[PDB]
């Protein structure tokens, strides 16, 4: 029995014998992702399995990484449910450890996604997938962008900020859904470590607009921001921002007007809605309200021919 009192919710609660789990997905230094199958959980057809991605915490965990944790939870039941975005299912809160059980996003996340799809040539860095899949269209690599925009107006006007979109945190269905994650996640109370990479490698400090890196400013505008970056990788396919560039060096740059060049592969008018989004000032940039419905038309005249 836990010395906590862990929140019991009726419409969400799961016997964990209902979780057949299975691989693991993913560890961080929060916990881990196993990917499971649940036994009836809609309740409506009770003899039906689901994959699901069941979130827990290491053995290793203190009470602030719980209280973190459910955190996320309630958060998530608090924002509601989009298509683009990795929601809720259920949870098991009682007889043994808390599991936080999302929907299942088999392709895994959009940067790796996008890399193992990269065909070969002068366009794209080199796909380093011992199992490449199929190339995209240039409309699918809209859709994804549109997919997203449209995940963070959902999220923007449930007033969630996410401060930390990058494609690494989208993930990808089995239907190419894409899926914000981790939007749910609790903002740290203490200063951060700028130079400190995350257990996959990454500097978050590149997705940082420079009023989040100067002065820890976080506004949807700021996502805005991260968004433009987020463009920029999904049409390098999953390429690595601010190339040979030392993020020491990253906020003096961009105060002085650094901004990335466009991608070999990419529209004048995509590469504008990039400069658009990396708008010095933040009450200058597009909304994703904008976002989406531009980036709708951009889908609507894109090419699936090639
Ligand atoms: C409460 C909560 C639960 C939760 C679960 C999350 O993870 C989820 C949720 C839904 N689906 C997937 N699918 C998935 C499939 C393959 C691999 C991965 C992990 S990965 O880091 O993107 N790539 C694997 C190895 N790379 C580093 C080489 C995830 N994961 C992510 C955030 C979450 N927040």
């Amino acid at each position: 029995v836990s010395e906590y009192e862990l929140p019991e919710d009726p419409r969400w609660e799961l016997p964990r014998d209902r979780l057949v789990l299975g691989k693991p997905l993913g560890e961080g230094c929060f916990g881990q992702v196993v990917l499971a199958e649940a036994i009836g959980l809609d309740k409506d057809k009770p003899n039906r399995v689901t994959k699901v991605a069941v979130k827990m915490l290491k053995s290793d965990a203190t009470e602030k990484d719980l209280s973190d944790l459910i955190s996320e939870m309630e958060m998530m039941k608090m924002i509601g449910k989009h298509k683009n975005i990795i929601n809720l299912l259920g949870a098991c809160t009682q007889d043994g450890p808390l599991y936080v059980i999302v929907e299942y996003a088999s392709k895994g996340n959009l940067r790796e996604y996008l890399q193992a799809r990269r065909p070969p040539g002068l366009e794209y860095s080199y796909n380093p997938s011992h199992n490449p899949e199929e190339q995209l269209s240039s409309k699918d690599l809209v859709s994804c962008a549109y997919q997203v925009a449209r995940g963070m107006e959902y999220l923007a006007s449930k007033k969630c900020i996410h401060r930390d979109l990058a494609a690494r945190n989208v993930l990808v269905t089995e239907d190419n859904v894409m899926k914000i994650a981790d939007f749910g996640l609790a903002r740290d109370i203490h200063h951060i470590d700028y130079y400190k990479k995350t257990t996959n490698g990454r500097l978050p400090v590149k997705w940082m607009a420079p009023e989040a890196l100067f002065d820890r400013i976080y506004t949807h505008q700021s996502d805005v921001w991260s968004f433009g970056v987020l463009l920029w990788e999904i049409f390098t396919l999953g390429g690595s921002p601010y190339p040979g560039v030392p993020v020491e060096e990253l906020f003096k740059l961009l105060k002085e007007g650094h901004r990335m060049d466009k991608p070999s592969n990419c529209t004048n008018e995509l590469y504008m809605m990039m400069r658009d989004c990396w708008h010095a000032v933040p009450s200058q940039r597009p909304t994703f309200k904008q976002l989406v419905e531009d980036l709708d038309r951009i889908v609507a005249l894109t090419s699936n021919q090639e």
